[PDB]
């Protein structure tokens, strides 16, 4: 009945959750459900894309599950109590305890490095891999991971610790912020560079969620603060990496919305227009529309919608 861990496609098409009974994947625009899977001890779930394949974590090892003929393709021991979880058609990327580990995907499904040190704190996404320093949190490791291997590049990012950091679709850019929630920064992931900041406001919070838009031009943010806030990252011309003249000659979220609320979420962007948030104690599903005005030139944010996931 009630709901135990989600997460989203890659894509963003696809929303998984795991209940004590289940694991079902939903679409996300619009939100009906396309599969149901009845199970114990689902917990920690993750998807592939939109592949056959999903795994979870038993309530302690890691199921690979393949959904054409049911059943585990193989099982992982784990040593530790894990928090993150990432697929890759070529790696699974477990964080457990205070360690991250990397794991072949098929074959023998071998750990193809050594365990990692890291401050508790990590992404992965088309090949990329973030973490926090184990001791300077407010540090953090970018680098590429390679099958033909040759077995990276450390960001001093923000002075508190890391909150969470999140990688963009194609992963050239990273967004971080820290405890403080005030600060958003953005970095080029080929060596570490800040690339833009920004500010959320002047008091401290903790970050729920960020996302960036299909584009890569927009990131999406929430606070504990309960209030969404777009940046405009990149516009058409920055983005689309024309010239600009007078770029060398001689900053706050484009638009924000107070949420409807009564602890955690996701954002999803459904459309480079649309978003998605999901909110796991109450099964519900707002989204938002992002509207621009080319007169003047500015944003606004309406919430069209607000459906209950069935189950």
């Amino acid at each position: 009945n009630p709901i135990v861990d989600y997460e989203f496609n890659q894509d963003q098409s696809c929303l998984i959750v795991s209940t004590p009974k289940s694991f079902d994947i939903y679409n996300v625009h619009p939100l009906k459900r396309i599969m149901s899977q009845e199970m114990p001890d689902a917990g920690t779930i993750r998807m592939l894309h939109r592949t056959n394949y999903i795994a979870f974590v038993s309530t302690e090892l890691l199921h690979i599950w393949d959904d054409v003929k049911k059943q585990d393709i193989t099982r992982v021991k784990l040593d530790a109590a894990v928090k993150d979880l990432f697929l890759s058609r070529e790696f699974i990327v477990v964080s457990q305890g205070d360690v991250i580990s990397i794991f072949k995907f098929g074959n023998p499904w071998n750990k193809i490095t050594e365990d990692i040190k890291f401050g508790g704190v990590c992404e992965f996404a088309n090949g990329l891999l973030v973490y926090s320093n184990e001791f300077n949190l407010g540090q953090i490791h970018v680098t590429r991971l390679q099958t033909d291997a040759e077995q990276g590049v450390l960001v001093k990012a923000h002075a508190n610790p890391v909150k969470m950091v999140r990688l963009n679709r194609k992963g050239d850019m990273v967004a971080t912020c820290s405890q403080d929630g005030t600060l958003i920064r953005v970095f080029q992931t080929d060596n570490g560079v800040l690339v833009r900041e920004f500010r959320r406001g002047l008091d401290r919070t903790s970050i729920i969620d960020m996302r960036w838009s299909p584009d890569g031009s927009k990131l999406a943010v929430v606070s504990d603060k309960w209030t969404l806030h777009v940046f405009e990252v990149f516009n058409d011309a920055e983005n689309k990496r024309h010239v600009l003249k007078d770029w060398i000659n001689i900053e706050w979220s484009i638009c924000n919305f107070k949420l409807k609320v009564s602890n955690d979420c996701k954002i999803a962007w459904i459309s480079d227009t649309g978003l998605v948030i999901v909110w796991p104690n109450r099964r519900l599903a707002d989204t938002f529309k992002l509207n621009y005005n080319d007169d003047e030139h500015v944003w606004w944010l309406q919430l069209n919608q607000r459906n209950e996931i069935p189950l």
